[PDB]
């Protein structure tokens, strides 16, 4: 099951190539500049076996409430009605999202008690990491 390391409070403190994913992905020309301002505050809380990921900015909230290989409806920061999976793999946390025939993964890893987020999407690799507070 998911390392229990991963429930606390995240704060963003370095991205990589974030702008090309967020460009990668058709992400609005608003909606870009603003992303690549943002610092946003992850927090991962647990409910007996539901996962739930928030993302607090002070630009955009989101919020995912999932189980472990249960297919789910997501509808992302950037407005994308996908259809997302998050499944465990030697303690990384690999989230998967599906929309008109295209595809991308959020895997997020913890490194030295700190969390890394490598996003992939059509050979773009932005890289995340992420201070517990
Ligand atoms: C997460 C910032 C929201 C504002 C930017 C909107 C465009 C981004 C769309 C995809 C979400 C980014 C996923 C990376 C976040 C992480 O590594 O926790």
């Amino acid at each position: 099951g998911m390392s229990n390391k991963f429930l606390g409070t995240w704060k963003l403190v370095s991205s990589e190539n974030f702008d090309d994913y967020m460009k990668a992905l058709g992400v609005g020309l608003a909606t870009q500049k603003l992303g690549n301002l943002a610092k946003p505050t992850v927090i991962i809380s647990k409910k007996g076996d539901i996962i739930t990921i928030r993302t607090e900015s002070t630009f955009k909230n989101t919020e995912i409430s999932f189980k472990l290989g249960q297919e789910f409806e997501e509808t992302t920061a950037d407005n994308r009605k996908t259809k997302s999976i998050v499944t465990l793999q030697r303690g990384s946390l690999n989230q998967v999202q599906r929309w008109d025939g295209k595809e991308t993964t959020i895997k997020r890893k913890l490194v030295n008690g700190k969390m890394v987020a490598e996003c992939k999407m059509k050979g773009v690799v932005c890289t995340r990491i992420y201070e517990k507070v």
